[PDB]
C-alpha cells in the first residue's frame, strides 16, 4: 500500500481537509466523502460494514441506563510515526480488538492524526507541547433515550466525533445537534441562554461516518439531546468519540506503556 | 480554450462545489479558493487585479450618499448556451460599464454561477415561471459607505451570490458585515435583537478578495450586520457584487429579455 | 446526468492532455489501464466493458477468408449537432456491426474519447477529400484475425486511424506479434516488416492488455504491422481489435452517403 | 512544509501509476511536459527548472575528447535513512559535479523520483551485485555531446538506467537523430543501430524536450543510440543529459566506498 496511488490520492485530499481545519479551526465531513478517504487509507469493505455492528457489544453498567460504552487510550506516536493501544490507566468496558482491529476504525485514527499533525493551536498550560506523542482517549458510546451537558472544551487540543449509526432517531433539526461558539459563550450555558452572537455554526451527523473535528482550544461547544422519532420507543445513537490531547506537563502524568493483552499497533505514515 | 485541460479540472471542481450546494443549500467559497477556478474558466490576472478597481467608479447619488452602485440585468440563457446583458428595464446613469462587464473575472464569476445553479432542484416561486430555459440575473457592485436595517429576509429570488472584492478601513471584529443564515422557521423582519439561536444554521463573514456566498433563497432565511469601522474617526467601505438570479415572471410586469444595444455583452456558458 | 459529474470533466481534463501530446507527436499509445478511467469517465459501465471481451465472438466468418472474422459499421462524426451516429450501408450484407457493439456504452466511450481528441487538429490534407466539411467518416471494424498451425508499409488513406485491443488467444507476447511499427515518410511503401530501416522508424508499439489504444495521423506516419505469433505453436491464436479508420467526406469536385442507419439506428451527443 | 502540501501527494500519487506502468512493462518513458508538474510537487523551484537549462555551460573540458564535455558524480540512495546524498570521490579530479547542479532543486526532484519509482521493484539480480544491501550506488553524469562539421547494443551494467534531457543547441529531429532504441535480450551485443533487427525491437524513443525521462531495467533491456545529427550541416550540434546509472553494491564475496563526500556534501530526503 506504500506504493499504491490511491492511498496517495486519500492523503492529498486530507491535507486539503487539514488546510481548511487550520482555516476554520472545525471541520465537518460528510460521511460519503470519507469513504473513499478511508479506503484509500487501507479500510476494508468489510471493515466498514462491521463497524456499523460494533456498538451492539458495548458494556452495559445498570448505575448508566442511558450509555452504554467502552473505552481505551490510544498515542500518536511521531517519533516512532506510528499510533498504538496503551496500557488501561485510571475493568470490564476496553474498548476490544473488535472494533481497534477494524481497519477502517484504524484509518479514522491516521485520518486524525494526519491532520491534527503540526496544526498550531492554542496551548493549555497544565499540557506538555514539547512532546512528540498524544495521549487519544477514544470512546465507543450508545446513548439510550426512554420514553444536559452546558456550553463547554472538552480539556483537551483536539475533538472528533464520527458518527456510526441511530435507532428511531427524530432528525428534526433540534435533534442530537452539535452547537459551536466562539470562546465569549458562557461555559454555563443552556439553549435558553446561548447567544446567538456567539454561535459560528451548527452541525447533526446523521449518515454513517458523517465526522465533526474540532479544535477544544478554541470552540466551545455544547449537544442537544436526541429525540426519538416514534415517541413510545427507545431511540438510540452510536459514536465514535476522539479526545486528543498533549500528555500532561510534569512538574498526574499520562502512562504511555502499550497494552500488554490487547496490544495495538498501526503505521502513521507507510 | 475549449482545448484547455485547466478548463475541464475547473469545472471537475466547480461540480463539487455543486454537490455541496446541493446538499447544504448554501455555500461559502474561499477567495484563494476562488481564483485558481476563475482563472480556469478564462479569467486573466490583469482582469482580476482591475476588479479590485473597478468599484472607484461606481455611481454616487446624492438621494442616497450611504451607497455607491451600479447594475445591470443579465440572462443566463440555457438554450444558446450563453449569458448576455439586457437591456435597461425600470434616462439612467448607474447602468453596470463595459469596465466591469467585459473583465473577464466577472465574466467568469457568471459562469461559475450558472453552473453551479444549473439543474438544481429547489421551491419555486408562485410567482415565477420554471418551464422556462432563462434566468434573469440583476447584478449590483454596490459599494457601502459607513460615516462616521434590512433585518431577516428573503430577496425574493431563487439564488444570491455575494463576492467580496475589497474594503478600506473595516473592522473584522465577530459582527462586522457578518451574514447570518436562519431556516425558515426564523420570523420575517426580525433584526439581531430577536434572533433565535435555535433558527440559526450559519454564518459567514466576506474577509479576502473573492471570497463569495452562494445561497438558495427560497430555502433559506439571512442577514447582514453593520460594517464596524476599525479607526472610528474615519469612513469604512466595503465593494461587493450581488447576483440576484430567478426564473423570469409568470406572465399568466413581465420581463424583458431584449439584449442591450448600447452595451451588448454575450458569453458562451460552456 | 453525467453532465454534472465531476469525474465526467476530469475525464475530459485528461483526454485533452492526450491530444495535446497527439498534436505534438502525430500518434499516442494509452496503455489500458489509463483507457479505463477514462471511459468509465466518460459514461462506460463496468458491464458494458465486460461485455466488450465477449463481442468479437459473434464476428461473421466467410470461408472465402478464413484467417478473418469480422463485422463493420459506418458511423458519422458530425460537429453542427456534436454528436455521433450510425450510417446506412454503403457499397445483401450479412457483416454488419450489431446493436451488441454499438449500443455497448464502452465502444459508445471509444467514439467519443476519439472525436474529442481528434477535433480540431491540424493536419496535412488529402486533395480527394473535403475539409470544409462539419462531418466525419468513420468506418469501423470489430475484426478477429485467426493464425493457424500480408500487407507492407503502408497508409490507410484516411486522416486519423485508431486500433484498440479487446482480447486474444494463444498469441506469444514476448516475441515480436502483432507490433506495430511507425516510420517516417521517407520509408518504402511496400516494404516488408523485416526490411525496415531503423534510420526511419518513428514508433514502436505492441497491444497486450484489454483496451489498450494507438491512435496515429495517417496522414503523416507509415505503419505497419508484425504477424501475430502462436504461443503453442500447435494451436491457433486469435486476436480482436476494433479498427476505427476517420477521415473527412470524398469531395464532389464516389461520394459517401450521410443516411443514418434505418434498421440500426444509434446516435450519441459528443459532449454531454 | 511541503509535508503538508496536497500537491506533494497528488505528485507521488501519480508517480506510484508510472511505477506500476515501469513494472508492466519494465521501462518507461515520460514526456518532459509531464515532468515538470511532478517536480514542482516534489519541490523543485522553478528558478531551479529555469537554471537546470544553463547548468551543462560550466561542465569540464578536456582535448582528448574535444567532442564531449561532462562532470560526474556518486551518490547513495540510502533506504535505512530513507535519503539520497553525495559520496566522496572513488576512482586528483576537476570534473565532479558542483553544489551548482547537486544543490538545483529540481535536480534533488529527479533523484528523488527515480529512488521512488526504482523502490521495491523485483528484477533480474546481476551475481556480481549485493541484493541485500538496502543501499544503492547512483552514478551520475551531466554531459553535454559535440557534433562538428560509436558505441553499439549494450547493457550499462547497472539496475536501472535513467536519461533526463536538459536542452540541445542545433539538432535536427526529423531525422533519427539520437533516437534511442531498447532491444530484446536476444539482440546483438555490439550490432550498430544501424543493422538491429525489428523483431528484437522493444521500443524506440527520442529526447526533444526540457526533461524528457527514458527509465530502464538495464538488466532485461539492451539499447543503443543513434547519433547527433546537426539540423544546420555547417554548425556544430550539441545535447545535454543527465545520465544516471543505479545498482547494488559490489557484492564483497573493487568495494564501494559509501563515505559522504567531505568538500560537496549533499543530503536530501526521499520522503518528507
Ligand atoms: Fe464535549
Ligand atoms: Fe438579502
Ligand atoms: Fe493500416
Ligand atoms: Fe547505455
Amino acid at each position: 500500500r506504500v506504493f499504491n496511488p490511491s492511498y496517495y490520492t486519500a492523503i492529498a485530499e486530507i491535507m486539503k481537509l487539514r488546510s481548511k481545519y487550520i482555516t476554520n479551526r472545525s471541520i465537518f465531513v460528510e460521511g460519503s466523502d470519507m469513504v473513499p478517504l478511508l479506503l484509500g487509507l487501507g479500510a476494508t469493505r468489510a471493515d466498514l460494514d462491521a463497524l456499523q455492528r460494533v456498538s451492539n457489544n458495548l458494556y452495559s453498567d445498570p448505575t448508566l441506563p442511558f450509555r452504554r460504552s467502552r473505552n481505551g487510550r490510544f498515542c500518536f506516536d511521531f517519533s516512532t510515526r506510528s499510533v498504538r493501544r496503551l496500557e488501561f490507566q485510571p475493568v470490564f468496558d476496553e474498548v476490544q480488538d473488535e472494533l481497534q482491529l477494524n481497519t477502517a476504525f484504524q484509518a479514522l485514527l491516521v485520518f486524525k492524526g494526519m491532520i491534527c499533525h503540526g496544526v498550531q493551536t492554542t496551548h493549555r498550560p497544565r499540557l506538555d507541547y514539547s512532546s512528540d506523542k498524544w495521549v487519544c482517549t477514544l470512546f465507543n458510546l450508545r446513548t439510550v433515550t426512554t420514553p444536559l451537558e452546558g456550553v463547554h472544551t472538552d480539556g483537551v487540543d483536539h475533538t472528533m466525533t464520527t458518527y456510526l449509526g441511530s435507532k428511531n432517531m427524530d432528525l428534526a433539526a433540534n435533534s442530537a445537534v452539535t452547537f459551536m461558539h466562539d470562546m465569549n459563550e458562557e461555559t454555563g450555558a443552556k439553549y435558553t441562554e446561548i447567544k446567538p452572537q456567539n454561535l459560528r455554526s451548527r452541525v447533526q451527523h446523521r449518515h454513517f461516518l458523517d465526522t465533526l473535528l474540532l479544535v477544544d482550544t478554541e470552540n466551545k461547544h455544547s449537544l442537544s439531546p436526541v429525540l426519538p422519532l416514534d415517541e413510545t420507543k427507545e431511540a438510540t445513537r452510536d459514536m465514535l468519540i476522539f479526545f486528543t490531547r498533549r500528555p500532561v506537563k510534569k512538574g498526574n502524568i499520562d502512562s504511555f506503556r502499550p497494552h500488554e493483552e490487547l496490544p495495538m499497533e498501526v503505521p502513521l505514515f507507510l
